[PDB]
């Protein structure tokens, strides 16, 4: 009886194995942009993917993750409010059943269709598993995405999935340019929080752009069209594996911009 998105086993069940669910630095968070600050003191943000090697994409049954290459500083995030080097280890998503909801951040309450997160691992600590036990250990990336004009730079993820569709099954996924997924404007919101699924680990510096990145109605279906069951089992479409916002509680969100 594992934890998931179900009525029996989603976001309100996760506290009784994990009781970190309801710690003092939670994620998602609504973001309340008449009450975030700008910080005028924040570095620029430095997103260096250029040399980024993408190598695989696997269904893990809640998501499904692409994985780089982080055994050298190939893509790396730096700067915005960040001390040190975070090495780019995989990016997934988040999305609804309906366009309507699907991303763990909101902006004023509103939900988008989807949340891109690119993982990032502080290189201090030497490996992810020791970066995750510190409380700046990874840096995520947070994307909004929309329904409207496609991504051309998604289309590569969209086409792969028919290839893994149920939980545990992988594929190569080489030379994937992640720059694609990008918006054109790097201003950010920025607060300390969590990973979102268990472990739920309090070891995140969350940085939110303000831009939504605008997908097609076609892409998204797609995503709708994976499985959270593993092959031969009773289907389960892999929709809603958001985890809804958390208490803000002793914390401020900055704003990068004015
Ligand atoms: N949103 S999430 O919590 O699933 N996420 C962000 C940080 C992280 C580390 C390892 C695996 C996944 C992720
Ligand atoms: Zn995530």
């Amino acid at each position: 009886h594992h934890w998931g998105y179900g009525k029996h086993n989603g976001p309100e069940h996760w506290h009784k194995d994990f009781p970190i669910a309801k710690g003092e630095r939670q994620s998602p968070v609504d973001i309340d942009t008449h009450t975030a600050k700008y910080d005028p003191s924040l570095k620029p943000l430095s997103v260096s993917y250029d040399q980024a090697t993408s190598l695989r994409i696997l269904n893990n049954g809640h998501a499904f993750n692409v994985e780089f290459d982080d055994s050298q500083d190939k893509a790396v995030l730096k700067g915005g409010p960040l001390d040190g080097t975070y090495r780019l280890i995989q990016f997934h998503f988040h999305w609804g059943s309906l366009d309507g909801q699907g991303s763990e951040h909101t902006v004023d309450k509103k939900k988008y269709a989807a949340e891109l997160h690119l993982v990032h691992w502080n290189t201090k600590y030497g490996d992810f598993g020791k970066a995750v036990q510190q409380p700046d250990g990874l840096a995520v990336l947070g994307i909004f995405l929309k329904v409207g004009s496609a991504k051309p730079g998604l289309q590569k993820v969209v086409d792969v999935l028919d290839s893994i569709k149920t939980k545990g099954k992988s594929a190569d996924f080489t030379n994937f340019d992640p720059r694609g997924l990008l918006p054109e404007s790097l201003d950010y919101w920025t607060y300390p929080g969590s990973l979102t699924t268990p472990p739920l680990l309090e070891c995140v510096t969350w940085i939110v752009l303000k831009e939504p990145i605008s997908v097609s109605s076609e892409q998204v279906l797609k995503f709708r069209k994976l499985n959270f069951n593993g092959e031969g089992e009773p289907e389960e479409l892999m929709v809603d594996n958001w985890r809804p916002a958390q208490p803000l509680k002793n914390r401020q969100i900055k704003a990068s911009f004015k």
